[PDB]
Parts: C-alpha cells; sequence; structure tokens
C-alpha cells in the first residue's frame, strides 16, 4: 500500500500493454506469468520485482539484455530501481515490503552479474568503477551480506584475471617430415595428418570454449559494436574462413595433377582424424573447402581418390544435407570431449533474429520483444554443454603458432583472393573435355602419407 509517484519513480507507472506484456497460456497459469515483452523500464521493474524471487528471469536477461540494453545503461536503471523515493504523504511498510525486497533483488541482479558475465566489466573499466563506487556506497545494515558477497566475487574476478592439467596420459605427438624447431618447413603436406588434426582441434576447442552465449543473442557479431560484443565468437568465425581458404588454396595451387591428388587425400585424412577427436568443427570446415565453387568443380583430381577416400569425403559430406540432420544425430551421439559446427548455431541464430520482431510495438513506445530473447538464449544454451570438456592432447606451440598465424588471403579481399583460387581452379582443370593439362611440382617433398595410424603412440 502507498508506493511513490510514477512522476518521481518511472518503475511504479500501472502495468498496461502500453509498457508490459505476459504469456496467456495454461504454462503462465501456475505461479509467477511470464514475461513476453515490455519497455526497458517495465522488464527491470520485474528483474528485480518485491513480491517473488525470478531466477529464471535474471539468467535469460543477464544473457540476453545486450541485445536491447547498453551494460552502462542496466547499471544506470538499477542505481536508479534502488533509489526508491518516500510515497506522497497526507513508511514503515513501504522500506520493509518494498525497498528492502527490492534493494536485494537489485544486488542479487549485481551479485549474478559479476559472477557470469563479468566480461562485461572486463570489457569497461568504467562500468567496474561506477559498481563499485555505488556498491560502497551501500549502508543498509540488511544490504552488508550482500555487498560482502559482491566484493569478494569481484575480487576473485580481478585476482584470476592476473593469475592445462593432464587426467591421464595424451598421445605422443606425431612428426612427419616437418621436424620440431623448423617452422619455416610447416606446409599442410611436411607436418603429419593426425598432429595436424589435433593441434587445429586444440584450436578450436579453445576458440570454441570461449565463444559467450551473449555474442551471439540479438546477432551482435554482424552489428557495429561486435568487436566488443563478440571477440570470441568472431577470432572463431575468422579461424574458420582462414583454414577453410587455406585448404582450398592447398589443392587449388597444387597444379601438378598428381600431387593435387595426394593433397586432398591428406586432407580427407585429416578430416577422419577430425571424425575420431569429435571435431564437426574440423569436419564440415574441411566439407566447407570441398564444396566450395573452386575445389567443387576439380572432377579429375576427385575421380584419381582411392575409393575408401571418397568414402570418408562422402559420409562426412552428408552429415551437412537436409539442413545437418545426420550431423544433428551424430552430435547427440558422441562422447564429449567434442567441437560442434559453430556455423548451425550462427545460421539458427540468424533464421530466428530474423525472423522475430525486436519490438512488439511502438504504440508502447519500444515494448522489447523478449520472448524474442528467450527463444534464442535456447539455442545459445545449447553451445554451453560441450564446452566443459577438454581434449587429453599435448599443445605442439610451433604447430599452433602455424595455424593461429594462418593467412591464406594475405592482403586481397576475400572476394579478389576468391576470385583468384576460381581463375586458378579453371587453369587448372579447364572448361573442356580434354585431359586435365600437365603442370610440374614446385614441391620437392615425398606425396606418401604417413596414414593417420599413429606412428610413435607405437
Ligand atoms: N568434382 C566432383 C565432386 C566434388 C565434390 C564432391 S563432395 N560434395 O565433396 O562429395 C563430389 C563430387
Amino acid at each position: 500500500l502507498r508506493l511513490p509517484s510514477p512522476e518521481v519513480y518511472r518503475f511504479v507507472v500501472k502495468d498496461s500493454e502500453e509498457n508490459i506484456v505476459f504469456e496467456d497460456n495454461l504454462q503462465s497459469r501456475s505461479g509467477i506469468p511470464i514475461i513476453k515483452g515490455g519497455t526497458v523500464v517495465k522488464l527491470i521493474e520485474r528483474l528485480t520485482y518485491h513480491m517473488y524471487a525470478d531466477p529464471n528471469f535474471v539468467r535469460t536477461f543477464l544473457t540476453t539484455y545486450r541485445s536491447f540494453c547498453k551494460p552502462q545503461e542496466l547499471l544506470s536503471l538499477l542505481i536508479e530501481r534502488f533509489e526508491i523515493p518516500e510515497p506522497e504523504p497526507t513508511l514503515k511498510r513501504f522500506r520493509k515490503e518494498y525497498v528492502q525486497p527490492v534493494q536485494l533483488r537489485i544486488l542479487n541482479v549485481f551479485r549474478h552479474w559479476v559472477e557470469h558475465h563479468f566480461y562485461d566489466f572486463e570489457r569497461d573499466l568504467y562500468l567496474l568503477e561506477r559498481l563499485e563506487s555505488f556498491i560502497s556506497s551501500v549502508r543498509g545494515k540488511a544490504m552488508k551480506k550482500w555487498v560482502e558477497s559482491i566484493a569478494k566475487i569481484i575480487r576473485r574476478k580481478k585476482q584470476a584475471q592476473a593469475n592445462i592439467t593432464f587426467e591421464s596420459p595424451p598421445p605422443p605427438i606425431e612428426w612427419h617430415i616437418s621436424k620440431p624447431g623448423h617452422i619455416e618447413t610447416f606446409d599442410l603436406m611436411t607436418l603429419h595428418p593426425i598432429e595436424i588434426a589435433r593441434q587445429l582441434t586444440l584450436l578450436e576447442s579453445d576458440l570454441y570454449r570461449k565463444v559467450q552465449p551473449s555474442e551471439l543473442v540479438g546477432s551482435v557479431w554482424t552489428k557495429e559494436d561486435k568487436e566488443i560484443n563478440s571477440p570470441n565468437l568472431l577470432k572463431m568465425i575468422r579461424h574458420t574462413t582462414n583454414l577453410t581458404l587455406w585448404f582450398e588454396k592447398c589443392i587449388v595451387e597444387a597444379e601438378n595433377f598428381e600431387e593435387r591428388v595426394a593433397v586432398l587425400s591428406r586432407i580427407i585424412e585429416i578430416l577422419q582424424v577430425f571424425q575420431d577427436l569429435n571435431n564437426f568443427n574440423g569436419v564440415l570446415e574441411i566439407v566447407s573447402a570441398v564444396n566450395s565453387v573452386s575445389v567443387y568443380r576439380l572432377d579429375h583430381t576427385f575421380e584419381a581418390l582411392q575409393e575408401r577416400k571418397r568414402k570418408i569425403l562422402d559420409e562426412a559430406v552428408e552429415l551437412s544435407q537436409d539442413h545437418f540432420k545426420k550431423y544433428l544425430v551424430k552430435l547427440k551421439s558422441i562422447n564429449p570431449p567434442c567441437v560442434p559446427f559453430f556455423g548451425i548455431y550462427l545460421t539458427n541464430i540468424l533464421k530466428t533474429e530474423e525472423g522475430n520482431n525486436d519490438f512488439l510495438t511502438r504504440h508502447g513506445k519500444d515494448l522489447i520483444n523478449f520472448s524474442k530473447r528467450r527463444k534464442v538464449a535456447e539455442i545459445t544454451g545449447e553451445i554451453q554443454q560441450y564446452q566443459n570438456q577438454p581434449y587429453c592432447l599435448r599443445i605442439e606451440p610451433d604447430m599452433r603458432r602455424f595455424f593461429e598465424n594462418l593467412n591464406p588471403m594475405g592482403s586481397a579481399s576475400e572476394k579478389e583472393f576468391t576470385d583468384y583460387l576460381f581463375n586458378k581452379s579453371l587453369e587448372i582443370e579447364p572448361r573442356n573435355p580434354k585431359q586435365p593439362p600437365r603442370f610440374p611440382r614446385k614441391s620437392t617433398f615425398s606425396l606418401k602419407s604417413p596414414g593417420i595410424r599413429p606412428n610413435t603412440g607405437r
């Protein structure tokens, strides 16, 4: 009874379809009403509601909010929420049934915020200055525990900001023609295919484990705030592009037909080791390379593959068909560790982003579509389940450095570079029915694969 005037406290404007929308269905009957959308004011209100706790909304909100609210603005709204004015009189119930419950719900939000999304503060020291200054100003007797708990989390995050443990013997590193410390001799064909697969899998596992759901929500990696909203996603996308184009480049620049067949075969071996390692990211990067317009059209090179190499490629390619029907089946059947195919989460998020309005309307004046953010958090959520299981393989630092530095494009555009691959493809297997032209090798190394049975393994 008796809140302050909406005129001095924007959160207590009356609930109407002007400001807030709930799901009206059989699920929303029992218990905590389910939010479909509202003004950001109204969503903040319900994020810190006096009448009940809402752990599920707090989790979804803090995962998704960056698609509709800046971190600086969220802090401003939680402080605005916190600074609750006195009701209009002619306080004791107001203070214990409204204020204290609301202020604890705010401090609970801050606690989830610094616990699970401290990257927001790592990305913006000013954001953290504002949070530290505000939290240190809270002198409420019952607030004390919460304030201490938030301080302890910030201390732990700052520590680990400044400050690999094998649970079983990892396999011995495999060497082919390229020997350790000879990084200048590192090529697709001089490195061991087993170790190429292992070190790309370690690189790709590391890139994949660093991606936060929030880097995907509201397709933020394509918007202009992407380098800050999606740094880990964009490293992973740039990796995929560089490795996919490196495989294409290795195939199409092998002018000598025998060499090119040996190169395509070696790639397919690498694909088999990716499959053994449940690195489906790796599998579908190679699939991506071999269905590329510049490599797809090399009918003579494909034809000359051993039927067994052909078979492994066909099975891999089929994982991708019918909207990755078989990949999705395979992914649910394997034992981690694994690197999921990252592309399909991007695709399925673009479809969900594109297909749902960011807003319910402009008649209520920016009613945020929250249910849209819930559906995307279900997709980003699936990412999480394979991020907590590391590979029992050893880093080969110079191989790691080679693969981290892959730059097939050089200074050219993606476009300039894919035009080049295509002009090269037409040169090496022209659009005529004559046998493929016969070019000399420029490389001297044996074409012979050591295969994908471990050698030093034993
Ligand atoms: N050059 C014919 C050709 C290219 C590539 C494939 S695939 N999709 O990689 O199995 C199949 C045939």
